[PDB]
């Protein structure tokens, strides 16, 4: 209390806490078995002693052992060794929290289903508490949330909310016109969500008929307008628009700037233009922790722009895709759940051990973005990402608990009444609940874990920016894409002098191949990273500033049509201390020297 | 080999195999830890010895232990003790298979994500093999499948398929009209799925443009027609129609008969009527294992009706909702995966130990229903139900692997390209794969487990049909709803003489309350069951035959408006032997005598 040791919370890079994990696991299994035996203890075991020493029992057990050895063989041949402390620099995956692993294995022995309270009252209560913890993480005063199978489905459910909510004024006009007396059709299509919810709550006995005339009926799906997303995340959201019925043509990409954040001037232009056409805006998606560059969209500027457009009768729903970055908000919350003032941030981070070196680590712009999430209608958040909880565990949070009435079907007696999916594991809720209660969602818990990831990524960034290699007669240099908004560092290797961009992309594709399962056995790979392509169809000219900085030309940029970037989502918590990072600094350099020499020689 | 012992495959009613579970679990954890340590063995552990004996480490571990004790306390106070052999007779939940539990805990230590092959090559391969095992379970010759977060989402994905598939002829008319030359709009809306797929495969270079004009665009959602579902399952499917964009008004309930199977004469009437209106049929849902009565719809008659309607230019997609009953199909497959001829069924079941007493256990009608699943376009199947796999694990199977191109977004390099959801646990695939390879999906594996469940349910049915109790001066009798199509037995208690149906519903609601978490502590409950209401808005007059058989009147039936039924999904594998069932026969009677006496006295 007053500080917590992250090294006790993971199995470990080298299984240093393996015995601790095993002792706690067997202790938990024993408590489950003891509970099982003392339900109706007067019943004698149905599986007899003689049965358990029979040959048919032994042959079945042997067949089980053979299947499990085959699973062990396959897992140990091919799986990715991202548990390592300072050799894996790629996808959004490190170790998961031991209390979550333990709570999952324990809860799974009961095999409860959280879709109905009767199936598992304890895990249902834990999901409710997890929902309120999500809402408090977003500083929602009367919000709610729940666990979703993954972040893709949470985004879908966010779109489901916006779709139904937008359609509700038309539904009220048709069912109880007194609610929306004297409002033009355009006004109906630009009512703020809070006002819609207030009206719907007034019509208590008519909510069902009103809901029957909303978008749930299949009516007005094209009248509700366009879904605006960052350009770099346009393709992924096509799927959700496809599913929810508005269709691919209703998704509009908003260009990003040279930091891969949505350009808010371009957003204003698209929104005001659409308003001039009397085409409503169904909603806008701001991304907190982008998948391919870890960018944090300026949520504060998205919300303030909305405040200015409401003076001109224009409103849009805001959904925050914080799948990756959402647990990051805990680093700003003190122990009373108050957002720490920016001026005080470095002081509280020193006192809580959040950051080891007292300097600026979080820009005021990222700070302001995270603070304004409180004003968005809904937020996608992934416990299986920055929550360090095992797959599969997404989340969605809604600003106003009343909003769930707009999608409901009749503590929830049937949590399935309020959610997009159906059956779901109570073990998943136990696993999230356990993490949240070992680590509070503020600077005293998750703040310290997020801080260790961010600080490790900053050491990696500084190391790469001072990196030059000699291979044959050639000299290869490393360049970082941008100062990380969160904990993801993107970078490229480039032959000093070579101005062929197609060639640099070949080089960086060669480094990925030799630093992935593509070339060699993964268990013998001394440095592993991930890769992605920034292509003009998805990125526009947002990478042009960076490509120019490296010496390439506008014409080069258009001939290649893309830049191939290496990607490190630094989730390891062990690289926050410079001395620990310095042990792995020469090991990385040496591992890259021999990768580069294989590429040329 | 040639017979397998189910008692070795579960932790056990009384934790009889607890030590076996623990030995195998720790063995698996050790293999994982050993794999972890021998990635880069030249690296020294980052978490030092001194760190592990420090006070800050110990205080964090103690805080973890406190959280886990709180989870243990909550789980053991409230969770449902359905692991018991012969005292739990309610919801679709018993023990899950030990090899699946073990494989999940093992695979979760790697924490792979199956949405992309690079994240976890081994678990991705296992999901592919699981997909082909699903397809072979349905006798599909060139089908495919995958694991879905749950059965609700699998049904949604089935609707997504039908929606997009129905819309594709219009899309081809607009993009490559030569494909559908001379076809009227009604013909386009009644093309068989195989013909649509054949055409789309011919237009290899135009598939993308064709897909861009399908229902993915948001266009033609009302032109594709009506989704027909059994009446008793109308409300649940409202949700999927809502989400997918066709809307609530496009779902038409088809009445069920007095066995709660979809009335195929009523289906013909609704379909021919709609065809006369030139309103297409988007698809028909046949339910194999219904949620509230375990009914098996006559899939063979649904498909044969479709064959007859295609002579008149009427076609409909068939989706089989086998969430509950799908693993049941293994009981008909021999070891070469050939459907066993009905005449031979009792012979093969005796030889494989599927059934202990050689008599008719499966009617020819259920047999014929399961056999015709091979002709449906898609099937929802839940490993977390009759697969005895832990939550959360659904499944969907498609008849023709080519169909997945109609929903795709670009062994799968990205399985996420072919599925509705996004991120998903490789551990789930390992857990399903382990069950499928310990127990083949035929009579040599799952057939024996399904058989034990069915035979146990038949002993329960026969016991309840001979049950009479004396309480005070009153006499209470038990009546079963119907001969079970699968392993679910529904029943009611009735005061002999009392013709007040509202009163009988009160009685059976009182028995449920005293046989659930409602009244008392669940860990002290000696008999547990579930309940549901058959109400006229959802069931029509389908229960009238049964209500009349008990002595109630048509007017009584309409005054009460419903009948309240107790429900036993007999999933326990331990009650297949009469002698074992006879140990629990008097314990149930005694437990019910004291429940009935509390109700009256």
């Amino acid at each position: 209390k007053g500080e917590m040791n992250l090294n006790a919370l993971f199995i470990g890079d080298k299984a240093e806490n393996g015995q601790l994990y095993k002792d706690l696991l067997i202790d938990l299994v024993d408590e489950h078995l003891g509970w099982r035996q003392n339900y109706m203890p007067q019943d004698m075991p149905v599986i007899s002693s003689q049965e358990r020493t029979s040959k048919s029992y032994e042959k079945t057990v042997n067949h089980m052992k053979d299947v499990l050895n085959e699973i062990s063989s396959r897992m140990r041949t091919h799986s990715v060794p991202w548990h390592t402390a300072g050799r894996y620099w790629g996808h959004m995956n490190s170790e998961t929290l031991m209390p979550s692993l333990l709570a999952y294995n324990f809860a799974m022995l009961w095999n409860g289903n959280n879709v109905a309270y009767e199936s598992s009252p304890a895990t249902s209560q834990m999901e409710e508490e997890v929902g309120h913890e999500f809402a408090h993480l977003m500083s929602y005063k009367n919000g709610w949330g729940h666990i979703v199978a993954d972040g893709s489905l949470a985004n879908l459910e966010g779109l489901w909310y916006a779709r139904n909510i937008k359609s509700l004024p038309f539904a009220m006009k048709e069912v109880k016109p007194e609610l929306v007396a004297g409002k033009s059709d355009w006004e109906l299509l630009n009512m703020p969500t809070k006002e819609i919810m207030d009206l719907l709550e007034s019509a208590e006995d008519e909510i069902d008929e009103i809901k029957a005339h909303s978008a749930r009926s299949g009516k007005h799906l094209q009248a509700i307008g366009k879904w605006l997303v960052p350009q770099t995340k346009h393709y992924s959201w096509l799927k959700a628009a496809d599913i929810i019925g508005i269709g691919l043509d209703q998704v509009i990409p908003v260009p990003v700037d040279h930091n891969y954040r949505m350009d808010i001037n371009e957003l204003e232009k698209i929104v005001r233009g659409l308003a001039e056409e009397q085409i409503p805006v169904l909603g806008v998606v701001g991304v907190v922790g982008s998948t391919e560059e870890g960018a944090v969209d300026s949520i504060d500027k998205i919300i303030a722009l909305r405040d200015e457009l409401m003076k001109d009768g224009i409103y849009y729903y805001v959904h925050v895709d914080a799948a990756y970055g959402g647990y990051g908000r805990a680093i700003f919350l003190d122990e009373d759940n108050n957002f720490i003032p920016y001026e005080d941030l470095q002081d509280v981070h020193e006192e809580y051990g959040v950051f080891k070196e007292k300097k600026e680590h979080i820009s005021r712009e990222v700070y302001d973005a995270y603070k304004a999430i409180e004003l968005a209608e809904s937020v996608t958040i992934d416990p299986h990402k920055m929550g360090y909880i095992p797959y599969s565990a997404g989340g969605i949070v809604i600003q106003d608990i009343r909003m769930r009435d707009v999608i409901s079907y009749f503590i929830p007696a049937l949590l399935g009444a309020y959610i997009l999916e159906g059956s779901k594991a109570g073990a998943t809720a136990a696993s999230v609940w356990a993490a949240h209660h070992v680590l509070p969602l503020n600077v005293a818990g998750y703040g310290k874990l997020i801080g260790a990831s961010i600080e490790g990524s900053h050491h990696f960034y500084n190391f790469l920016n001072d990196l030059t290699f000699k291979v044959g007669d050639k000299e290869i240099e490393v360049h970082t894409l941008t100062h990380p908004d969160f904990n993801m560092v993107d970078y490229v290797f480039k032959e000093k002098g070579n101005d062929d961009l197609v060639a640099m992309n070949k080089l960086n594709h060669d480094v990925y191949d030799y630093a992935s399962y593509v070339k060699g056995n993964i268990y013998n790979n001394e440095f592993i990273t991930s890769h992605t392509d920034f292509a003009i169809p998805d990125y526009g000219n947002s990478p042009l500033k960076f490509v120019n900085s490296l010496g390439f030309s506008d014409e080069e940029w258009n001939r290649a049509g893309k830049v191939t970037v290496l990607r490190a989502a630094v989730m390891t918590p062990y690289m926050n201390d410079k001395e620990e990072f310095d042990v792995y600094a020469p090991k990385i350099q040496a591992a890259l020297q021999e990768k580069l020499e294989q590429i040329y020689d």
